[PDB]
């Protein structure tokens, strides 16, 4: 029987001994996933690249009910669809409505929305008693009200997201997952036939453009929200974790910007709980040779961009913090076909983020230890469960 995969990791920030451990047995190892199924871990950053580019890798399975499952959640069992043309094309329809939305040019366009509202919540979270957890009060108010701003979602139908997007993120009720998903799917295509109606500058407004059914378009921004609400919330607050405990490499890349954005890259790699990092499951739709291994259509094949981050055929004394990295080759984003649209976003949003807070707050620093921070666990993009700070 193959290892398990274990509910999180020991602490925060460092590697688990378990990945550490299966990456040095193969690039491609079989494990057993949380859902209790077998599947292959992609552990070398060379081979998940190669993988990365591989057209036999699909959110697609001649059975989906019977598919091997990554996680216990009727969110994943949305994503595979049983016929590989079908699922090719309405991922490559995806792709194609929402990369206009994340280009260079419109994401520019973005800055003053995204820097003036972490003015505000900063604004607030600086007159908090402390310590004062950094995470309910800065980031994850930050990136809601952030992708809510950009995707279109009323101030006033914001307060009931918070609770149905955690919902969505649970491993532990399918029931729960399924009807939180269907009341965030409905919210948002009732909201895409008003903004049909009525377009805003914003990303559902210019999906009605090209998508004349709401009952498409909402799936696809809940996808996007679901997407970018925890990743984003959870680097900016192990982003700033690193940087309390590298108080020197903070002050230069509060210094100058070149050293700001390589330090944004050093977080992307390697700002992480520590646990599995594979976010999605893939199948092989033909037999895939490679490290020596055969994958067989229909087996699960799991990429984890965060363990291959910490790869050293690749990168100088990995567990290292040092903004200095150039070029930096996380995988964190991943790459060609399923590369994150948001990175954009996502690269602008923790970059603002750490140069207000730190400019405004140079004092922060952890309430307690690091061995202190509760990692969560039994969930999609768990991070921490909160971190007090005082400053
Ligand atoms: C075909 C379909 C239909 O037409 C439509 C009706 C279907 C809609 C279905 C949508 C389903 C969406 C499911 C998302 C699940 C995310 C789980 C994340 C878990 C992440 C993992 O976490 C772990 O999990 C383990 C279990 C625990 O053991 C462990 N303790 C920890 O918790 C790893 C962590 O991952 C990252 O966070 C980023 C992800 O967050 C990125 C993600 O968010 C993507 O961006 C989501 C992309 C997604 O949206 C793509 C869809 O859009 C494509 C799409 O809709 O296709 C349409 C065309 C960052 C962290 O550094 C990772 C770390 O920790 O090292
Ligand atoms: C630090 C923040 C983020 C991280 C670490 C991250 C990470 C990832 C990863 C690893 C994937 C590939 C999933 C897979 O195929 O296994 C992905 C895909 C995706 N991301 Fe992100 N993401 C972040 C922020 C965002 C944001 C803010 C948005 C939207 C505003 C977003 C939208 C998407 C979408 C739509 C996909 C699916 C792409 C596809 O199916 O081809 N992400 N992200």
């Amino acid at each position: 029987p193959p290892p398990s995969l274990e509910d999180a990791a020991p602490s925060v920030l460092r590697l688990s001994p378990l990945l550490r451990e299966l990456q040095m047995r193969a690039p491609v190892t079989k494990i057993r996933t949380p859902a209790g199924d077998e599947g292959w871990l992609v552990t070398r950053h060379a081979e998940l690249k190669q993988l990365l580019h591989d057209e036999r890798l699909a959110r697609a399975h001649a059975d989906p009910a019977n598919a091997p499952r990554y996680v216990k959640s009727p969110l994943m069992d949305l994503l595979i669809m049983d016929d590989v043309e079908a699922a090719r094309a309405a991922h490559a329809e995806l792709r194609t409505l929402l990369t206009p939305q994340f280009s260079a040019r419109r994401v520019l366009n973005m800055m003053p929305m995204v820097e003036g509202i972490a003015e505000q919540i900063l604004n607030g979270f600086a007159a908090q008693e402390q310590p004062a957890d950094l995470r309910g009060n800065f980031s994850l108010p930050y990136s809601l009200t952030v992708l809510c701003a950009l995707i279109g979602i009323p101030l006033q139908e914001q307060g009931q997201l918070l609770a149905v997007l955690g919902e969505m993120a649970t491993l532990n009720d399918a029931e729960s997952v399924a009807r939180s998903q269907a009341k965030l799917f409905g919210l948002l295509t009732d909201l895409a036939g008003r903004k049909r109606a009525e377009p805003g500058d914003d990303v559902i407004s210019r999906l009605c453009e090209t998508v004349p059914e709401d009952e498409r378009i909402g799936p696809i921004a809940a996808s996007l929200l679901f997407a970018g609400l925890d990743s984003v919330a959870t680097h900016v607050d192990l982003g700033v974790v690193l940087f309390t405990q590298y108080p020197d490499q903070l002050k230069e890349a509060l210094a100058d910007e070149k050293l700001m954005r390589s330090g944004v890259e050093e977080i992307l790699r390697a700002a992480k709980a520590g646990g599995s990092g594979a976010a999605l499951p893939r199948y092989a739709t033909d037999d895939i040779e490679i490290a020596d291994v055969t994958i067989r259509t229909g087996d699960l094949v799991l990429l984890d961009f965060t363990l291959v981050n910490f790869d050293e055929a690749v990168f100088d004394d990995a567990d290292l913090f040092d903004i200095r990295r150039s070029p930096n080759e996380h995988l964190t984003f991943g790459h060609g076909m399923w590369h994150c649209i948001g990175a954009p976003l996502a690269r602008m949003m923790l970059k603002t983020a750490y140069t207000q807070l730190f400019t405004r707050l140079p004092g922060l620093k952890l309430a307690s230890s690091v061995e202190e921070l509760q990692v969560t666990s039994g969930q999609l993009n768990g991070g921490l469960t909160e971190l007090p700070v005082t400053w």
